[PDB]
């Protein structure tokens, strides 16, 4: 599941 976490994945490799 993807709870609030997949899209932080984006924004860690992404900063």
């Amino acid at each position: 599941q993807a709870p609030a976490y997949e899209e932080a994945a984006e924004e860690l490799a992404k900063s």
